């Protein structure tokens, strides 16, 4: 039994991971003032480009889910390269339409899809890809893969947490009171599948410990984590962050993810954040 992981590009999946987890990536679309659109490949060249001209324009553009038929192409090209399962993953069905496409697109083809709603997004949803590729790569079935992935999510060992510099994006883009000040970091989590502002402190060093300290709310220091670092253009940023967080925790595995195109569209250059793993609590 041969099966197809697919994320879609909201998830923000490393690079590396693609190939070697054998994960696809399915593009959602930036739609700018002028009626110009673009899709949100995982190419490291592309994501840089945007980064460029979305630091540079006039507007901020909004984003779009892919179509049924976008979904039904992949899935059919999955079929004639002789997979016998996808197993789609995508962001909250809470924050966007992807899930209800992914589907639709499910009961228009012959393949078996499995389709999972993480309630996440971003860096997080990687995680439970990762861990659906693990527990195949030593046997499991589908069943047994989507049972442990509903039971890790419903103990919230996936978590999505972050800051932003500027709200005016996120409130913009729909998903989400706070105003205008120097200096100031808005910090968020994922609950539920909704984006909750939970903290306003002012300047990196604070928000950093922020965010650990949501972390910390049920998860004590010194549990076994596995992490992605996620940013919108801001590496030194995200290295600070990974760097407090193994102060305090066991670290057993990291990477660095920039934000793709969407993510970036809907936080603002800038940001912050990771996706953790929780694997042992102490
Ligand atoms: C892992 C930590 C970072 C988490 C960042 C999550 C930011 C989510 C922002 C809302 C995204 C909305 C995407 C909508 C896509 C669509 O148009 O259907």
């Amino acid at each position: 039994m041969k099966v197809k992981i697919l994320v879609d590009s909201t998830a923000d999946v490393p690079f590396s991971w693609m190939e070697k987890y054998d994960i696809d990536s399915i593009p959602l679309y930036v739609v700018w003032e002028d009626g110009r659109s673009e899709p949100d490949e995982r190419e490291p060249e592309e994501i840089m480009n945007f980064y460029k001209r979305i630091r540079e324009a006039g507007s901020v553009p909004k984003t779009s889910q892919p179509s049924v038929e976008d979904f039904k192409k992949r899935y059919l090209k999955y079929k004639e390269e002789d997979y016998d399962v996808v197993l789609v993953l995508t962001l909250s069905s809470k924050l966007s339409g992807t899930y209800n496409s992914a589907v639709l697109a499910s009961k228009e083809v012959d393949i078996p899809v499995y389709v999972v709603d993480t309630l996440l997004a971003s860096g997080a949803i990687p995680l439970p890809a990762r861990v659906a590729r693990e527990m195949l790569e030593n046997g499991a079935t589908i069943e047994e893969v989507l049972k442990k992935l509903d039971e890790r999510m419903k103990n919230k060992d996936f978590k999505a947490i972050f800051y932003v510099s500027n709200f005016d994006y996120l409130v913009k883009g729909g998903r989400v009171f706070v105003g205008n000040l120097l200096k100031i970091r808005v910090c968020l989590h994922i609950e539920n599948g909704e984006l909750i502002p939970y903290r306003k402190v002012r300047g990196d060093k604070k928000a950093i410990e922020a965010l650990i300290e949501k972390l910390r709310e049920d998860t004590p220091e010194g549990s076994k984590l596995r992490v992605i670092g996620v940013h919108a253009d801001n590496e030194a940023g995200v290295v600070e962050l990974l760097n407090t967080l193994r102060k305090s925790y066991e670290v057993v595995d990291e990477i660095i993810s920039p934000m793709g195109k969407v993510i970036t569209t809907h936080v603002g250059p800038g940001t912050v954040g990771f996706g953790i793993e929780v694997l042992e609590r102490k």
